[PDB]
DNA sequence: CGCTCAATTGGTCGTAGACAGCTCTAGCACCGCTTAAACGCACGTACGCGCTGTCCCCCGCGTTTTAACCGCCAAGGGGATTACTCCCTAGTCTCCAGGCACGTGTCAGATAT
């Protein structure tokens, strides 16, 4: 891949997923993952 | 009375902006197909208030010759243009900052599975 690691936040990712899925990743890093505690969330 | 001169209108180079074919997505009302409502085209059937020539005087018109006026002649002097002089605010673009909308929040206290 031409550029390696991308830095993001949950408010962007829940809208931008359609763009991010245009590129594959080897590994996912998910920081303060308690942001995902609600399975009811759109996030 | 047709030149020389001081300036554009128009021509060639430039450079990146503003198109229009992708390159698909995926949301949706268009197209297909029966179902079903009710009135459109059909249409008698009542009988008419536009037009056809009598009788009689009204309005428009031609003619006439005054005399006001528009088209025109030239000049009058002050205010719009052509151009220089200088002062500011229109646009750039910036960061600040806040209303509308979306979303997680959460857990409470009002309602029901």
């Amino acid at each position: 891949a031409p550029f390696h690691v991308v830095i993001t936040s949950y408010q962007l990712v829940v809208q931008d997923v359609k763009y991010f899925q245009r590129v594959k990743w080897q590994y996912m890093v998910l920081d303060e993952a308690q942001a995902l505690k609600s399975s009811s969330s759109v996030r």
